[PDB]
């Protein structure tokens, strides 16, 4: 498969919730790297890795950080490709930190936030998944499969006792 | 005796929180009916359940859902019958993502929004009771014998240990 | 030993809390009772305790309680007896439900507010102390004695290490 | 034999559980340090005694952690001209939320450099004296440098989170 999603995180920790979007890419065959970027301990790399991110193929980058959370916003400002941010749960604010400080992003550089923790992460999959879905018809065969899935498992399970 | 309320949740986990208010239904004697029903996974059916609720003799619907939960809200646009919701525990936000996303309806459609969790679980069947019983003198007696029994068991034991 | 406090709280939950309380009282060697008063269970009982306390010799009331907490409140407007509130920690908002039904009383009604939780308990003991300083001198001495007591221990161990 | 620059103070005992982060940080960089117990709320006059004797002393910055209505370092702060940093503990009730806001919402006239509530907060208070203490004393500067280039390399040398 062709690579069409960077998923990148501040830290090792911060894989243990963005590894459900790669689950869920996986679940959709869709293409993703993942990889370690920070924004405060690898600076320059956070740099390369926005700069060269369309010229590799890139369409979507996926990236989740906690606390004080900047690897989200320093990307979209080094590049044009839509950036998706994912709020991982911070130990003493429970990801109200990490929320914030991707979501209020001043009028001139964007990122799309999902919800805070693991629905987050897969939630940022699904939305990747829906941008490349308008480019590409077998991503959005994929995609509108998982909803429909989704949909009649729940239809098919009405009875919680 | 008659299905009176509807007790309806987006996922199977809310039951965990739900089964309290059916269980207080159950000891106050009331008719209910319970039923998941996703306002993100089922949306169709979501509006067909609220269109013929009042059809089927439904005079309450009693709603939970937890993080941005729309459950209630999309009911209560969809029937004029009383809608009461429940917000649900949230594992990131504690559940204020739940409460302020049923409470903060604005002007126009209302949800009469109960405690987050357990304690608003079961003061929604306790409040569905309250309202039939402007109709229904067996349910009027019924909760003002558990209100009664309430008070004498806390009067009855006194002294803390 | 006379009474001199009251103290109270909404439910045998909330002892969990407020017995930290009753132990600085006893360390102080000031008389009070303990009881189970609800707010929300027994209202008429609430209504007769605060009628009744200062003809019965009561001179500080400490009230406990979680969540939409009213006990307080609701004895300080029928006791001009002074009250203190113990804000009860939540299982679902932390206390921090419990602190706001307390302390933010409208002009006209005090409600004097310790913190959160068992800290809050133990200074709402040592607080009744203080008032009850003013008059008894026996009391002023113990409480002098208490202060003066920490401070030293704080002292004599300088070094976390 | 190091002599001392840095006053690693707070409320209570149980504060250090976490202040022992920025202990174990200050003693990686090499940096002379003194940890103490020193209470706004209990000690009063011992925290007026040792802001006032901390300059003459050779300390030229005091790490100040405390959890609740944490007080410690804005008195430390409104009774020397040291620079003071505020570690918020987190609180049990809370989560640290009151702790950050007594430390960091100091009026104007008085500052305390507030850190991240918890271990993060104290590793950095570490750190960020450490950043104070480098303008002045070559050796700490290079001790901080390397500290800093060494977990850059760290993370450049772990790209992959699936090992
Ligand atoms: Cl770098
Ligand atoms: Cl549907
Ligand atoms: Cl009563
Ligand atoms: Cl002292």
């Amino acid at each position: 498969k062709p690579i069409l999603i960077g998923l990148i995180m501040g830290s090792q920790s911060d894989w243990q919730t963005l590894i459900h979007a790669a689950h869920t890419l996986d679940a959709l065959n869709i293409g993703y790297e993942a990889e370690i970027v920070s924004a405060h301990r690898t600076p320059d790399k956070l740099f390369r890795y926005a700069e060269q991110a369309e010229a590799r193929g890139l369409e979507v980058i996926i990236a989740g950080a906690g606390g004080a959370a900047h690897l989200p916003g320093m990307v979209a400002a080094k590049t044009s490709l839509p950036v998706l941010g994912v709020p991982v749960m911070s130990q003493t604010l429970n990801g109200v930190d990490s929320l914030l400080s991707i979501v209020q992003m001043p009028a001139g550089i964007p990122v799309g936030t999902l919800s805070i923790g693991k629905a987050g992460a897969i939630n940022s999959a699904l939305f990747a998944a829906a941008i490349l879905a308008n480019k590409y018809p077998d991503i959005r065969a994929a995609l509108k499969h998982y909803r429909e899935q989704q949909t009649q498992k729940v239809l098919d399970n009405p009875n919680p006792k």
